[PDB]
DNA sequence: GCGTGGGAGGGT
DNA sequence: ACCCTCCCACGC
């Protein structure tokens, strides 16, 4: 088996291919958030090292993902993904309320719009 | 509308 | 430990 380091916590069946990966994962089961941001006057702490690294981009200003259309840079790949739909004009999320015919590019836009109807 | 955070869960 | 993708939230 390629992932032999198995979590033994109640309710969890996660498994990893390095012991250190299992060790970092298991700390969430006791509520640990050992990855604290060391920027001045920032009390943010995270259970995962990649969560802290993503967070600190708001301090450093590093944006490693660039739009091939307008050359704007973004700190997160998923935010670049939804951004590119502003150029394609794709609106995959349609409101189904009668005589509305509204369409939206992001899923949470439809959620907020659905709550407007009620 | 859409930038851009947090939380989460899958993979490696 | 890093990476990608999704929902959810808040702000203007
Ligand atoms: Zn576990
Ligand atoms: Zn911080
Ligand atoms: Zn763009
Ligand atoms: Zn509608």
């Amino acid at each position: 088996h390629m992932r032999p380091f198995m979590c033994a916590y109640p309710g969890c069946n996660k498994r990893y291919f390095k012991l250190s990966h299992l060790q970092m994962h298991s700390r969430k089961h006791t509520g640990e958030k050992p990855y604290q941001c060391d920027f001045k006057d920032c009390e943010r702490r995270f259970s995962r090292s990649d969560q802290l690294k993503r967070h600190q981009r708001r301090h450093t200003g590093v944006k490693p993902f660039q739009c091939k259309t307008c050359q704007r840079k973004f700190s997160r790949s998923d935010h670049l993904k939804t951004h590119t739909r502003t150029h394609t004009g794709e609106k995959p999320f349609s409101c189904r309320w009668p005589s509305c015919q509204k369409k939206f590019a992001r899923s949470d836009e439809l959620v907020r719009h659905h709550n407007m109807h009620q």
